[PDB]
């Protein structure tokens, strides 16, 4: 399945028109049945010729020279749908090598608000459309959150780190055309108490299970018994699962209850029973004592059989009452569990919820219960790898040739009926300012930029209300990274990562995990959930004392060196970001990420959209911001190319 595979490959089924492609093709899909086999093969195919040699640019003219008979003889179509794909970044995206280079003419200007990846993969494609296109980046260098550190052979990302499974991302294709260098994270993670104990494998298994299960309930709870506003407000994802855990204790407690009166009743039937043997000793005694005075012959039989079967009954009873220290000694020897979580145990819990709170880069209290996980039916398929070399490999390749503006920061966004204009200051001297004119302005504003109050950049006219009440309600969370470089390795080579289990609920984010993953001996760690913001307060310095004081815990003291450098980031505080990326919030939904990519025009599309904030199948990553920029460059194209 070649041609099966590239349609995968390209986020696209195989054997069935997308709405996209009927939208374009009303012919094909209202139409014989059998030409629609025809599109969709030419369309995998040529997917498929693409994907195989990603390093070189693909022509109509080649795709008609290799498409096998009876498909090369039909010209028209085959230009359609190479025309097509090349138009939506499905074919020709990233970097490759131009067989056609571009025509001196170049048809319409655009200026681009942001030079990360989504910025730079939309003025790459708009660039090879042949629009005249300027990034204007208020940073000194390109890449915005895919921020790589670089000094000797010390290599580590303080932004995006992580490429999730090649299986139909984009990232697959941007990898071969960069030679970015990834590794598969190793699963095992081992887990160390504050008191840097490891944490048995059994422990660690049953609290992950816990974990899994808990999470699986709060889903349960969500989408089957609609249980997703309380009090006319929002459900939390954090308040359902203290919810959970509520009922876990609520069920343990009861079944304790229960075994205590199982208990209780035993002692209570045992008391009694115990009670009328005594009785019946008394009762034995006044036989062993009375019985024995001619008739005898008789007077003794009668008294013998009395006195016998006054032990038919006793011992009987001492028989009826082992039956019962039996089923009292197997009582209190087998109770039920006395907690549901010991506060151990509750302590590693956490370290997974802060695991979550890395992931979504906000607390658990603030994500959506319904929609937190809204994309996870477009998640690839593979691995999760690291980039060996810095993610930074990407933007750096893909500013190449393009005309961008560093240390320029805008201000002002202006939108007409007639063209724009985007006022920027120069961030070396603010004195002087930019006035650049354009027909089409793409911004790729980070989201916590756009919430910004006071407001960075000022839009005139303002934004619609639609608009704002959307990057209002949407969430933009935060996590930070300390990069920690030594000059030996003093930890387990073989291991990618490992936690450190915090001491309370409110701090479980607090360099909770460490990441093994360059060249040279450097370590980084996470700080997540609420610890993330209240971090950022903190010195360097101590920020660093923290970390050896964990690693001294853990590998001992005398084994841990003093740092040769460190890097600590603040991705809260940089005026560039105010976060790190974007979640659904409790009050949210997946359709703000719509609503964020919508262009706003007055009486024609002028200003667009894109970041990782306005994609709503891949928000949050580096492969969804990729994939904003080739869609607005193609909507942009569409506008003022046709
Ligand atoms: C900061 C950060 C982010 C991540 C991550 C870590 C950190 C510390 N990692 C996390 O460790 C895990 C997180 C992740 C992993 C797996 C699945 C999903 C997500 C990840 C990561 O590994 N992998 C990933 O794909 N994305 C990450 N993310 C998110 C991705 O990095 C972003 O979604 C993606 O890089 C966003 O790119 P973009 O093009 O949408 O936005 P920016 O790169 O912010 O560019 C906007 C530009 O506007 C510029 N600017 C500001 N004001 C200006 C103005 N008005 N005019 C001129 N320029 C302006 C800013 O400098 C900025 O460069």
């Amino acid at each position: 399945s070649g041609v099966e595979g590239a349609a995968f490959q390209s986020r696209l089924p195989h054997d069935r028109m997308t709405s996209q492609e009927a939208a374009c093709f009303p012919d094909i899909i209202s139409g014989p049945q059998q030409t629609q086999k025809v599109f969709l093969f030419i369309r995998n195919r040529t997917l498929q010729l693409w994907l195989d040699n990603p390093k070189i640019q693909l022509t109509f003219e080649a795709t008609l020279q290799q498409l096998e008979a009876p498909y090369n003889s039909d010209t028209v179509l085959v230009h359609r749908v190479h025309s097509y794909l090349e138009r939506h970044g499905l074919i020709n995206f990233g970097i490759y090598k131009r067989i056609k280079p571009l025509p001196t003419k170049k048809t319409g200007k655009v200026i681009i608000i942001g030079s990360g990846v989504s910025g730079l993969a939309a003025a790459r494609q708009l660039q090879s459309f042949g629009m005249d296109v300027t990034l204007l980046e208020a940073r000194d260098r390109v890449g915005g959150r895919v921020a790589t550190f670089r000094k000797g052979n010390y290599v580590a990302d303080l932004g995006a780190m992580v490429v999730t499974g090649l299986g139909g991302n984009p990232m697959a294709v941007v990898s071969k055309q960069v030679n970015m260098e990834l590794a598969k994270i190793k699963q095992k993670c081992p887990l160390y108490e504050a008191n840097g104990q490891a944490v048995p494998k059994e422990k660690d298994e049953m609290v992950e299970q816990e974990f899994n299960r808990l999470l699986e309930a709060t889903s349960y709870l969500s989408h089957q018994l609609d249980f997703n506003v309380l009090n006319n407000k929002p459900v939390s994802l954090g308040q359902a699962l203290e919810v959970v855990i509520q009922l876990q204790e609520k069920h343990v407690k009861d079944e304790q209850i229960e075994h205590w009166k199982k208990i209780v009743k035993t002692q209570e039937e045992l008391k009694e029973l115990l009670n009328k043997m005594v009785n019946l000793k008394e009762k034995i005694k006044e036989l062993h004592q009375q019985y024995k005075e001619i008739t005898a012959e008789f007077l003794v039989k009668s008294k013998h059989r009395d006195l016998t079967a006054l032990c038919k009954e006793y011992d009987e009873l001492a028989e009826t009452q082992g039956k019962l220290e039996e089923k009292l000694q197997e009582l209190e020897a087998n109770p039920p569990s006395d907690v549901y979580l010991s506060s151990r145990d509750r302590q590693i819990l956490d370290w997974h919820f802060a695991n979550l709170e890395f992931a979504n880069a906000t607390p658990l209290s603030t994500l959506s219960l319904k929609h937190w996980d809204q994309d996870d039916d477009f998640e690839f398929t593979g691995s999760h790898l690291t980039v060996r070399n810095g993610y930074s490999c990407v933007p750096v390749a893909l500013a190449e040739g393009l005309d961008i503006k560093l240390n320029t920061a805008v201000r002002q966004v202006r939108y007409t009926a007639s063209g724009c204009e985007v006022i920027a200051v120069n961030t070396r001297s603010t004195s002087q300012t930019f006035i650049y004119k354009c027909d089409a302005v793409l911004c790729t504003l980070p989201l916590g930029v756009l919430k910004q109050q006071p407001p960075a950049v000022q839009f005139v006219p303002p934004l619609p209300e639609w608009k704002t009440s959307a990057v209002q309600r949407m969430g933009f969370g935060n996590l930070n990274k300390v990069v920690l470089c030594f000059d030996r390795v003093f930890w387990d080579p073989s291991v990618n990562l490992f936690g450190h289990v915090g001491s309370t609920t409110a701090s479980r984010g607090e360099l909770f995990l460490f990441w093994n993953l360059y060249k040279a001996p450097i370590l980084l760690a996470l700080v997540a959930g609420e610890a993330a913001g209240i971090m950022e307060n903190i010195s360097d310095d101590v920020i660093v004392g923290r970390c050896l004081a964990i690693l001294k815990g853990i590998f001992g003291s005398s084994a841990v060196p003093q740092p040769k450098e460190t890097v600590v980031s603040r991705w809260r505080a940089d005026p560039w970001a105010r976060g790190s990326y974007s979640y659904v919030a409790a009050g949210s939904s997946g359709n703000d990420y719509d609503l964020m990519a919508q262009p706003i025009t007055p009486p024609i599309p002028r200003l667009f959209f894109a970041g990782e904030h306005t994609i709503r199948n891949y928000p949050a990553t580096v492969h969804g911001a990729l994939l904003s920029g080739l869609r607005e460059a193609g909507r942009i194209a569409d506008q003022f190319l046709g």
